[PDB]
């Protein structure tokens, strides 16, 4: 607890953020994937640069959340979806938009919650979408009511073992886990610097592939894929990385994945 | 001889050579004893008005997916180490020497195919390099860590999962990279359909659920860097074979099961934890 | 789930005359096989009219003699205790069980045909009110935590998941209960199941378990084993009589030969629910 | 080791209700017995031979049980190896050899124990099959899976069931046998009665209870193939035991347990996997 | 239900041993464990006196209440609107110190409706039987909800029970981060086995000791981390010597110093936190 | 591996540490515990005082250390996983008269140590060696007392005590201070996570070192927290002029209880 109110203290608390998510009204908290357009992107030379950047970069966060979507299997009106660590509720519109069912979200920042709802309500679901504030670990939602749930970078924020258990509970027998993360490589060895500064700039704590797959194994959650997207992600980092949005930790990025060191990784397992 | 159903799934091997393997294998020289993954170039191929030439669309998607594999054992040097955990003739064995120009040891149950392995090696002027014995894959004589990368193409379920990963893992190097591509029982699907069990009664083997494949690897050091279904890819092959003349009589259990998704054909490329 | 739903088309059908002609002569039908000797008196001679009558007569006391057998292995049970039956079938076991204990038996099915015709049966002797079988899932079963004083699996535990399904029985199951389950297993020390054992496992759409795996499965699940005997030996006889019947359904030849080369074993195992 | 020194104390120090019962075969036991008692030929207390008469019974009874031990090693001829966890001072060594004809390694903590079954072992001519040594079994010198059958006949309350099963495991064959006939504490009962507790301040020992045995097993690729309660067998034996003159005061702890359940003589025969 | 504490339940419906009960009226806090903590020998003056012995029940007091005061000290903070639960509290002894330093709700459970009724009973006495209560229950099966307890501890009775099933209940009732302790006696696993000492302690006490390893690992299997490991051998010792040449003495008193002489049994204390 | 090349290069390339190790002769990579010589210590060579003090404290913990080595005669071999420049190691043999061998990945090290090793004449009985400690060349149940002196931190914490649990003695002793954070607290806060990034290294929680020893047939017979004991060593420390930037983090972080300093010595079981 005294972690998750850190964490609160904080999400409760930028421009490259909100200025991507006013382009569309979707707000994302995660980061993109995919070729960048350099053919809608212009050159640096004209008047309207910089607007096009952030149109680009909030193409490629919208286009690995559409992405993280095409894992959570046939899907049904009638289901119930849940987002563990919601964000500002951007990737729960899209799976709603997607699917037209109910989407629970869940977050430890009220601010987040209220904003997700908000935007929820003009887009006229706020009957469908809703964002809450409750621990992730410690959900309201009862045994194997879900029908797919998933974790959009903020599995580095908890306990692997008791949040996936967390899933594996509400998840109904034969639902699907997604989850996009970065995880440092145990191929590696053990984290090296690049990642230990991610952890102290964003407060969190990175986890190895190892423990992703034998967390799952221990709650009854069996990977139907399991696919790295660190080459698909680095185009983004080295284009956010010369626009003026920078937060300052674009280098552990790009570096950490060109050494090998860290991964950008997706994983959809069966609830067995 | 290790244990009475080994001396039978040893006997299989060294008295069964079918047309299906052989008269593909020909096309080359390289023998697969496993199936195929792609699309089907029909154009090429044309119609049954031809088995010459579907023989060797087989062989090529046969050989496509032995390709696959080795895409996913990562840089591997000349001066590293590969083994082949059911080797069969050593077609995979040849095109991975050929392909990393390193030192590749197979091991199989048949004695036949051991020598037919080492014969076939000898004509390419590799037997120095490539090399296939008769010996059981969970009780390997290779020393702990000097593999640089290993791999189970269709062998896996003539085996105990936990055993055999345990024994890839002694002797694969730290960092080492293991591969295997196989058929398993959809977890998913609850248990194993008739479809799976005909399979196992054909080739008197025992298939595993994807289930016991990840809890195994976990078990045993092995973190899977990547894990796609190859289904989709291995369905054109059967119903193309399933056509032909070379047909065993087991095709329909295979294509039934990949619809209903009852069994499914993986890949899993683990790192050595 | 999609498995399942599978077992219970194949049992809603059936209707083997081989497993109802023999429930006939009793009302006590069972969906299993038999251990004990041949009382080959009172089977005598083919040249018979009634020879065959009296073969079906041997097969079904033999059947009825290990069902017999198995509940001689719940340990002491009143009248106030509950037992289960995980895959009932049609009720055969179930019913034997009251009329030894006088207790409550309930009974759980996949198919709704064979639990419809337990309950009939258990109106017509009058113990309707005790014995009940109900189509549910032996995996999620909704007796309460620690209330049945004993359960078991009369060959059907080659249909889930062994650490799964003690895992419930071990739920509901009273602490110091007794479980009990008769079944054919691969043997281990063979190495791994033989193409006989993958016959049954595709001629009956199921999926045999090997004696190492129920003995850890057990072990995972708080279920300590007070008895393990192999009855091999015992079934034998059964199945080469069975064999030469006409009631024959053509896997007899996996059995005998598995059973022969010590490839496949029928075994019975009896633990304490720590 | 502090225990197992001053536990080969103990056992390098000649109870009469041993050596009395063993001196009328030559077969030196050191554990108890199962079977009814023979009353006809045993005799009435009315009469000068009757304590004669009673050391043989219960001396049956006792090689009795240790034949019934090696009806559950399974098959076994001249060539192979068999050990003997705590093989006392090698009355169960001797009466194996004589049945099988083939080696018997047995291994004791106690100096005179293993000197007196050699001198015996040189007696009847077998000292170049049978022998003992002075080793601890958790510990053996027996090479990996060169034993076809090993056994701890009343043993196994002096060490920690996991390690010693592990020592099993390693030296026994893939697929050989291991049997081990024991009391525990019954799980079924809670906890160890003060029954038990006064046999373990006793014989300064350590019972487990079935349940650690089943585990212990299942933790070292041991599978069960039979579990037998002989607690009604060996009753007899005590009660009789009970009203001789041999009595070591420990009679009532065994009887009384046995009663009330708390604890049981078992026997389990299971094979390596 | 179970035959085993069935028997510790009857076996602790008798008690009235004189080394407890005569221990216990010197203060009103009746104890059923040992002490830690030096002699005042100077306060045990003329061996000749009719009053030595009544001085000798009073220090053997001190020395008891002395260990469970020191158990108290690693409950951690804890104010008077949190819970504290007391695992085979015996006659409320330590469950009354417990209140009166932290005045918070304090429940008891024990196998003896004797102890029980007796510790209820001095609690009314004291007035605080609305904060302080004990009760006949089993510790493996406790009524208490989940993590509603800010901290539990076992005083010396875990020898009667499961250690998995034991701490697994612990970890239940107790409040994430909630802390855990126990003072307790346990066969050093550097020693091997158990010896017949403590194999004697088993037989006498009708009870049944765990190594030092079963503890470490059974914690570790339901989420205890330890955050403190103390061997108060060295300070029990001199308790027991003293109570070794009293009247009070029941005959066991050979078998712990002995045991704690040769390291084949030690008395231990562990606080651990519920992660 | 490649991680394993990073730590190397970092150790092969501070005054903070070589200076005191000048004094004693004793060359220590860690911290220091116990309360301060406040008194006799100053308020002009006043930095020349508290470089004494501050070894004074670094050498008191290691000192602290070999007091939960249990009995140890000059027959027994003891092993330092991560030994540094071998100022424990050379203590230790002082104290007990037996081998002392010492493994790390720095060869600078290894060298230093061995130099300063031949200086004392004990280059017979004390030696360092470049090597893994999660693969040493020692034999099985061959070492009487082996440990961890803030090195634990570099490596998995199952595989690095499943080694010393290998090589040493049944009935041997195991010790080893170091820094994890508190499971209490729930996850690494800030301020552990910039020491990782600081020293490139990985910090574990109290949870796993317990619960890997326990996997390791290793009993924990003390568990000690010293956060309070090395305190007055930081906050002495940062008000020096050889602080290197990451005293706030230790301080901070021993403070709000999300990092702790401990010590625990268990058996080999
Ligand atoms: N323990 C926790 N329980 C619930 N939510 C949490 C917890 N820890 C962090 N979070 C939230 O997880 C989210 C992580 C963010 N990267 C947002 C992820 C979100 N899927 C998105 O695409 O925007 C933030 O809202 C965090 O506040
Ligand atoms: N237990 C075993 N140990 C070693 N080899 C085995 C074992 N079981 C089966 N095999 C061999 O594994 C191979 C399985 C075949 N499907 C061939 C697979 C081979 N990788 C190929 O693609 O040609 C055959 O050579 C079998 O004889
Ligand atoms: N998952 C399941 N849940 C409930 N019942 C099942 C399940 N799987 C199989 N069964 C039933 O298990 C029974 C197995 C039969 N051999 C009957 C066994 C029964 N004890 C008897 O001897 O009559 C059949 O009724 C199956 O339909
Ligand atoms: N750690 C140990 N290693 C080897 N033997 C032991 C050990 N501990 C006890 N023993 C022996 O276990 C034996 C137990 C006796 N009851 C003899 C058993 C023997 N199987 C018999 O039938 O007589 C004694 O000879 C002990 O010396
Ligand atoms: N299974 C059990 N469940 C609950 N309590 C038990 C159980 N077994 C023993 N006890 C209690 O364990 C207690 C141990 C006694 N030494 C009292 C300890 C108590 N902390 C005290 O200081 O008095 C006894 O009061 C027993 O009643
Ligand atoms: N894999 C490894 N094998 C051996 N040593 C290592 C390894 N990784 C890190 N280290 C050592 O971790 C040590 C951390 C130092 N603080 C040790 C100081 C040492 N305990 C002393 O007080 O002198 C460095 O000296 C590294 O050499
Ligand atoms: C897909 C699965 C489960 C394969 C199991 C391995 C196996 C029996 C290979 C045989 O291939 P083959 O090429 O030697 O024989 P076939 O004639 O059938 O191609
Ligand atoms: C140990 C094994 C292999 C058990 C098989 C369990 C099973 C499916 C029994 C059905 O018997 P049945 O009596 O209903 O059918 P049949 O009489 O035709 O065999
Ligand atoms: C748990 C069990 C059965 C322990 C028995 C230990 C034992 C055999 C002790 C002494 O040998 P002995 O039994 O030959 O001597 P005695 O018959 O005089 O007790
Ligand atoms: C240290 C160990 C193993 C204790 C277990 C036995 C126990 C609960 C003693 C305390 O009770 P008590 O104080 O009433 O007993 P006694 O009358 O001997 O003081
Ligand atoms: C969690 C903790 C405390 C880990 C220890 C990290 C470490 C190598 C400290 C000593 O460094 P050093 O002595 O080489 O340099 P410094 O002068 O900073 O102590
Ligand atoms: C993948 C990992 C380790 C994520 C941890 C940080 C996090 C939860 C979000 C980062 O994106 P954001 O959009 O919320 O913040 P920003 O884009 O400003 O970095
Ligand atoms: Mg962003
Ligand atoms: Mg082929
Ligand atoms: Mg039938
Ligand atoms: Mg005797
Ligand atoms: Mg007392
Ligand atoms: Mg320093």
């Amino acid at each position: 607890t005294p972690y998750q109110e850190d964490i609160a203290r904080y999400w409760n608390n930028r421009p490259v953020n909100l200025r991507l998510g006013d382009v569309d009204g979707l707000y994302h908290h995660h980061y993109g994937i995919g070729a960048v357009d350099h053919a809608a992107l212009g050159d640096p030379g004209d008047g309207g640069y910089e607007a096009r950047l952030i149109a680009e970069l909030h193409r490629l966060e919208s286009a690995q959340a559409e992405f993280l979507l095409d894992h959570l299997g046939p899907v049904g009106p009638g289901d119930t979806l849940v987002d563990a660590g919601c964000g500002r509720g951007g990737s729960m519109v899209m799976a709603h938009q997607r699917f037209g069912c109910k989407v629970e979200g869940v977050t430890l920042s009220a601010a987040q919650a209220e904003f997700g709802n908000r935007r929820a309500r003009e887009l006229g679901i706020d009957d469908h979408v809703r964002s809450r504030v409750c621990n992730m670990l410690d959900t309201p939602f009862e045994k194997g009511t879900v029908a797919a749930s998933w974790n959009n970078e903020s599995s580095m924020y908890v306990d692997l073992h008791d949040v996936f258990a967390e899933h594996s509970r509400f998840l109904r027998v034969g639902g699907r886990y997604v989850t996009v993360t970065g995880c440092w490589n145990p191929r590696y060895g053990q984290p090296s610097k690049w990642v230990s500064q991610i952890n102290a700039h964003f407060e969190c704590n990175i986890h190895s592939r190892r423990e992703y797959l034998r967390a799952m194994a221990d709650n009854r959650l069996v990977p139907q894929t399991v696919v790295d997207l660190t080459p698909e992600t680095l185009p983004y980092w080295e284009l956010r990385a010369t626009s003026s949005l920078v937060t300052g930790i674009e280098e552990a990025f790009i570096e950490s994945y060109r050494d090998g060191s860290f991964q950008y990784v997706l994983i959809a397992a069966d609830r067995v």
